[PDB]
């Protein structure tokens, strides 16, 4: 029933502002897992389970979206400790985050970016449909199940319940944050998500993010350092509209002509990954 009984701990996979994440194995069936530790002091956002249990928001959010859809990393279990929480997540194998994948490969071919970006959109739509706002969409928070060509969202530790009124708090990644946050410390959920998705898509097809400093975010002028089709450039600049209400809805993104004829995930692994 206790934690270090149920799970054999492997090596540290990474650590940072989000806590420390370890490789692990469930002792019962040898299922691969990832084990995330977060100190209570560094959790600012605390939700409630139906049954009134105080927990990090992250646990609330992952329970809200943890089902059969494989586009979000599944929370398998969690534990409170006197000074920390521990989360057990599913772990694909082999696996690589999108940041490392892009660092290795450089700018992605458009066919590949289309497939990946499409899966990210399906995953984010599912979160929103379940009342969950991720608030830190970026290559480091997206993982690739290399054998299946399937992407998964991870790290809901900066997320929130989706609402229709203004957010005035933010602790996600600043270079993916929209100009209205930089200037006014205010944003609305969906349109801020769409801006981060513009940053991500640019990142995929150029191999780096378009803006580094506040003043570039605010100016919002996009320069393409690699050859990118006119239709892709158009979608990117739409997502990155300075006025939030000028940005496309998710439906508009998925109906964009650059988004048509997406590869299936398995086709994507065969053409682009196993190779
Ligand atoms: C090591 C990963 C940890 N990661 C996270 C940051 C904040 N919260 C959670 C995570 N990771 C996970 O929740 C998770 C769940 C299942 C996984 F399979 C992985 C994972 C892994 F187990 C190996 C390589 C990468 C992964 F994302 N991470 C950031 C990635 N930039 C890094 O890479």
């Amino acid at each position: 029933e206790p934690l270090e009984s149920q799970y054999q701990v492997g090596p540290l996979l990474g650590s940072g502002g989000f806590g420390s994440v370890y490789s692990g194995i469930r002792v019962s069936d040898n299922l691969p897992v990832a084990i995330k530790h977060v100190e209570k002091d560094r959790i600012s956002d605390w939700g409630e389970l139906p049954n009134g249990t105080r927990v990090p928001m992250e646990v609330v959010l992952l329970k809200k979206v943890s089902s059969g859809f494989s586009g979000v990393i599944r929370l398998l279990d969690w534990f409170e400790r006197p000074d920390s929480f521990v989360l057990i997540l599913e772990r694909p194998e082999p696996v690589q985050d999108l940041f490392d994948f892009i660092t290795e490969r450089g700018a992605l071919q458009e066919e590949l970016a289309r497939s990946f970006f499409w899966q990210v959109l399906e995953a984010v739509r599912h979160c929103h449909n379940c009342g969950v706002l991720h608030r830190d969409i970026k290559d480091e928070n997206i993982l690739i199940d290399l054998n299946r060509g399937e992407l998964k969202l991870i790290d809901f530790g900066s997320g929130a319940l989706l609402k229709d009124t203004v957010y005035t708090d933010f602790d996600g990644t600043r270079v993916y944050s929209p100009p209205e946050w930089i200037r006014y410390h205010r944003y609305h959920g969906r349109s801020a998500a769409v801006w981060s998705l513009g940053i991500l898509l640019y990142d995929m097809v150029c191999g780096d993010i378009p803006f580094e400093h506040d003043e570039e975010i605010i100016r919002g002028q996009v320069f393409f350092r690699q050859r990118v089709s006119s239709e892709c450039q158009h979608l990117i600049r739409w997502c990155l509209a300075l006025r939030p209400s000028d940005r496309p809805t998710f439906e508009e993104i998925q109906n964009h002509p650059w988004m048509q004829d997406v590869l299936l995930p398995q086709e994507t692994a065969e053409i682009h990954l196993h190779s």
